[PDB]
RNA sequence: AGCUUUGCGCAGUGGCAGUAUCGUAGCCAAUGAGGUUUAUCCGAGGCGCGAUUUGCUAAUUGAAAACUUCCCAAUAGCCGUGACGACUAGUCGGCAUUGGCAAUUUUUGACAGUCUCGAGACUGG
């Protein structure tokens, strides 16, 4: 259902954000481009 | 092969964001939520409770705003004077420091403005 998909769609997308200001954290690069 | 539809995902431009966006593990819900319009019609979530990550930078207070200071002593132009020295009371060279260096020949400013085709003129009432 649309419900399923938006909450699916957005814990992926926040496992996603967690996951790159991770790498941010590890330290790997500067983060991205902020605009 | 190209066009194209629908759903989803990704990124991007822009817009919106407390009558917005959600969670709900509590209950109810297409075996029908919720309906004053059109009701032998419409058809999706509803009621409550509960919310509103991360990095960067600025500014303020504060003694201190969190990534491995202050203080003393000494060293880093010339005219005179004192010695030392040199050359004939005088002259010269270097050194030293116990006064001075804005009144025509110099270092405390006759300068400033104006106009004309490298060169001159006007004014400072």
């Amino acid at each position: 259902t649309k419900k399923e998909q938006k909450k699916l769609r957005r814990q992926t997308r926040r496992e996603a954000q967690k996951e790159l200001q991770e790498k941010v954290r590890l330290g790997l690069m500067p983060p991205p481009e902020p605009k």
